[PDB]
């Protein structure tokens, strides 16, 4: 147990929403989560359902895996969770990616730091918001934040925030306004319920909130691409 | 200095494709393009038929009716047409920009080259697929990407072809590996329900990418505009 508990490998596929999406990418998606959101829609990844799932890997079985699934029809790479931020033993793998020259994408929450973050080619910082009934440790999200613009990381690392109701939008707002300089994006929330109809609704509806809000200028609304495809 | 041939301005709304992709943004389309591409949708910006719609406007008018339309809920600006490489007076508006702390994006097909090109801070070139019927000069396409990179803005800079069958897919190839440090993009082409018909043309340009291992470094994306308003 010494390795990288991973879950399952797919791909390639296209990032469905945050900083790179549409890239087409080959999905890690790693077991263990430090949350407990009300909505998570992987919540076999931490309550232990998939427990006898997991698989131990090194990193170059991990890679052997993405080769034989992947082929040559990838040079992205998108570690998933769960929270991955809380395996340090993921810095051998992301080690790995960079000696085959092959991009790294990961995302997380904001609650634990690692030095293989500033491996990270794109780095997605989502913190939760109050819908997901966690609380959020500014705290640690400001040391965070500061660690990866002292490492000269500031192009790689974005902020999104999935937006369910009106307080997970003033939430948003908070999290922006705090951190000016970090590009912006923000999600519709999905609802398990002619769903595309639906969703495509709840996209445009937040849209139209942001149009007229003069404190969301510099963000990016975007809805998920891969719940309208599949 | 020149006036700016402006045919609409509104706002604010949301880019629907490509490096800005959901980027909220206020819109000033201008008239004029070198090129004749036969799906092109904007063919009011250079076929004639709106030369009496033309506002030939200076930059602080231009900046007057963004704040107007929009107010304070906007920060970045779009530049569309048309071709807008084709006018050097946009340096005025652009300058105009940055001195507010206005982020600007512009696409262009990649045929002129401007100094107001190093201003840009979201700079698309497109080259036209062989399915619009124009010829892509290769040679003035490399001058535009060595200028970028020589004056620091490779960092601002993405390539973006729009793709309608497989002969365009071989071509978005032959851009993508003569320039592989600049990001690429790949945007599904519309026939011109719409809706339906485009995410299965989206998927089906997933699917091809899919088992592709020249496109790699690549980012396949539709045109979120028209899954919203359609035409
Ligand atoms: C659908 S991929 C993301 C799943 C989950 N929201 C997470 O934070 O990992
Ligand atoms: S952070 Fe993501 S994976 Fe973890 S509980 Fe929240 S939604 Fe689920
Ligand atoms: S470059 Fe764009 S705007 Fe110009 S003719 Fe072609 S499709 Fe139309």
């Amino acid at each position: 147990a010494k390795g990288i508990p991973v879950l399952e490998i797919f791909g390639p596929t296209i990032q469905g929403e945050g900083m790179v999406i549409g890239q087409k990418t080959m999905f890690v998606r790693t077991a263990g989560c430090d949350y407990s959101c009300s909505w998570c829609d992987s919540a076999f990844t931490w309550d232990g359902s998939a427990k006898k799932d997991i698989r131990w890997m090194t990193a170059e079985e991990i890679f052997a895996e993405l080769k034989d699934i992947g082929g040559d029809a990838f040079s992205h790479v998108t570690i998933s969770g769960g929270n991955p931020a809380l395996l340090k033993q993921l810095d051998a793998f992301i080690e790995l990616l960079k000696e085959n020259n092959i991009r790294a994408a990961l995302e997380t929450q904001g609650t634990v730091y690692q030095d293989w973050f500033t491996l990270i080619d794109d780095l997605t910082i989502s913190p939760k918001p109050p819908s997901s009934k966690m609380v959020t440790n500014f705290q640690k999200l400001d040391h965070i934040l500061t660690s990866l613009q002292e490492n000269d990381r500031q192009h790689a690392v974005s902020l999104k925030v999935v937006i369910f109701n009106d307080e997970d939008l003033e939430f948003a707002k908070t999290v922006h306004k705090r951190y000016p300089g970090i590009p912006f994006y923000l999600q519709v929330g999905n609802d398990d319920v002619s769903l595309i109809a639906h969703l495509l609704g709840k996209y445009e509806a937040l849209v139209d909130k942001v149009a007229v809000d003069a404190e969301l200028n510099l963000v990016r609304v975007l809805p998920q691409l891969h719940t309208l495809l599949w």
